[PDB]
């Protein structure tokens, strides 16, 4: 029916929003104290941008970031959210006794009808690894809403990329492939299935954090603009890349990490997951090559890193990479989705 | 329409196959010694209920049950699977040099053909808890394809269930909630949220193993004969007990774990997963009670344990209990599909 059933299949949908409607993990969001302090400091701090404004929250969850709006001062705050969170969030609303200023709306951002439009539109839709879950895009759709000239926070949304040497790692996943390895499992040849178990798992990103002495080069930096982006724009991202090799050694992988920048009128926030910054409930996310590619200091790493979103609510990963001086090659593909969850 | 798509919402089945299609799941199953071991050595030994017969496997996975079908020289197995597994399980039937022996039927054992009858079934179809995923209706079904007085391995299973004191475990779930009872999170009062977030926690039953000094009384068993019942029997499993308090304590809930035989003709082997005996990958469940009974040693605590099926793959489970002596009782509400995987 909807711009969302139309993108997203019934299952992963059905899925997703009852891992959202848990107490459990909203509390777990909430408690990302460098998250949840950033998001009130830059709604604080730019009070101007909410002080008898109207404000659209694109997936409310227990309601924080609407609470955070109505303390620095807003005429109204519609609240979406299509989990069973919704009702918790109008219970909430009641005891805190905001009625009057905080209006949860039961729903899907694509799917409700809100009564007016709005001077700006408040959301947390970063993912791991920025993109996944394919909530920027509800964000982006939420647009046909906001007046001419009204503002996001966040505003920005950059992602990092860097190459990492990390052979523990490495080895830890080609080990628990390395089972299909077996010619004798209980007297049975599990070895024509090899490349298959070592594609699944190298099919997984790695989400966990790291000390920062693993990356071998500057971090390349990829954009995307919220005020100014369609939800179209993130169906294809495409993300070239050109790494200046600062150490010598085996080249394992991406590593990816993001900042959100809330650009406010009386001053810029940033909400950084960086690994050189304090750890947040995003930890960082690795993607690692089957075949590793040896480099020089002073090397260049060349490729793509492509993402394709898909029906599962997030994006088919590839990448290519290439060693310029030496012509080796490292084609990959990784189901974001369903990644190896390392921390815990 | 099938058996299977009229009992099964079909979001829960996409998820369930989608899990099942990984190799490190089968990997997970697989690498469980106790289990694939057991399984091995009840085929094996029984070499007479399989060789020259005609076997069907119920969900083979990976096909690592049939071929210890065709270890103990069975003539011809069908080899029934659901997911995307069935490629993999036709690769390794190919590598092994089987392709006489093995059939490899891609599909719902409730939705394929069988060309032939078949002397005996073999299956793995016991979720956590025993009962979880309702692919025991699944086993019962195939029996539609059981030659008259053919055998059925596993044959019978027994849940026992026993009351249990564990002070830290309960309190846990109270540490846990507490997070909402703060009346100024970031300036928001969170109070209101706290019942429903008890709520929330009581209502997942516990997957973790114990130590046996936390059980209270001799246990009670639940047996269902795989080789009489029908599939409407596990739509609605009563289990009535009377227990006779061994310990005074507090009672905080009760605990289950499952047994299998193997009726052969030469003997008769065991699969426990007791926790008296060694791990396996189906570890314990608990059953919390939102409100602890208190008995002293030589009291009844007497009840009820009801799991209804639903049409998620699981059970809805409420377990209603008293200590005769006393009066008070005890009423508690879990979901079964969705439990705390504690173990983690
Ligand atoms: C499809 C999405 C909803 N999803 N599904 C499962 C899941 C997840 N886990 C964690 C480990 O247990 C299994 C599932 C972590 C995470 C996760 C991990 C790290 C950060 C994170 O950020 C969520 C954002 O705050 C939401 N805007 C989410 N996402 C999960
Ligand atoms: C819908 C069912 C298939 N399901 N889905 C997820 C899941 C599961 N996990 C593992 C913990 O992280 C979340 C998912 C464990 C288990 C699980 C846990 C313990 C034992 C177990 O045994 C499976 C049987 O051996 C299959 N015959 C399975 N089942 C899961
Ligand atoms: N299309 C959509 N419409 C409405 N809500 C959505 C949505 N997509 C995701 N959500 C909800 O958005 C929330 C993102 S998690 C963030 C919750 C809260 N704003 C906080 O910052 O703590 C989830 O609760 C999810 O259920
Ligand atoms: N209704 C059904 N029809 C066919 N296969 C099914 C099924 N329900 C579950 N399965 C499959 O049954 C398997 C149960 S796990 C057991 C796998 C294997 N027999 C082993 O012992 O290692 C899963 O692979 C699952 O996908």
């Amino acid at each position: 029916r909807s711009v969302f059933s139309e993108r997203t299949e019934e299952s992963s949908a059905v899925q997703y929003f009852q891992f959202y409607g848990y107490l459990s993990q909203q509390q777990n969001m909430m408690q990302d104290y460098v998250r949840t302090g950033t998001y009130q400091r830059a709604i604080l701090q730019n009070h101007t941008d909410f002080k008898d404004k109207i404000v659209l929250d694109v997936g409310c969850g227990s309601g924080i970031l609407s609470f955070f709006a109505a303390q620095a001062g807003a005429r109204k705050i519609y609240a979406v959210e299509a989990s069973t969170m919704a009702q918790h969030a109008e219970v909430l609303v009641k005891s805190n006794n905001l009625t009057d200023r905080i209006v949860v709306i039961p729903g899907k951002v694509e799917e409700v009808s809100l009564p007016e439009q709005v001077d700006i539109i408040i959301s947390e839709p970063m993912g791991y690894m920025l993109f996944n879950e394919r909530m920027l895009e509800s964000y982006l759709h939420a647009k046909k809403y906001l007046k001419p000239s009204g503002n996001m926070f966040p505003t920005i949304g950059d992602v990092h990329l860097a190459p990492f040497t990390d052979e523990q790692l490495y080895m830890e996943q080609f080990t628990k492939a390395n089972f299909w390895y077996q010619p004798s499992f209980h007297g049975v040849d599990l070895s024509a299935l090899r490349g298959a178990a070592v594609d699944e798992y190298f099919r997984q990103p790695v989400v966990d954090t790291f000390d920062i002495r693993i990356l071998m080069a500057k971090s390349v930096k990829y954009t995307v603009n919220f005020l100014e982006a369609k939800e179209g724009d993130l169906h294809r991202i495409e993300i070239p890349f050109k790494f200046h090799m600062l150490h010598s050694g085996l080249v394992h992988g991406l590593a990816f990490w993001f900042d959100v920048a809330f650009i406010g009128s009386i001053m810029t926030v940033w909400l950084s997951t960086a690994p050189t910054e304090p750890l947040t409930h995003w930890y960082q996310v690795r993607c690692l090559f089957q075949s590793p590619l040896f480099a020089k200091a002073g090397d260049t790493l060349s490729g793509t890193c492509l993402l394709i979103a898909n029906k599962r609510q997030s994006y088919d990963i590839s990448i290519v990479a290439q060693v310029d001086q030496t012509g080796s090659k490292s084609s990959n593909l990784l189901d974001l989705k369903n990644p190896f969850f390392r921390y815990t």
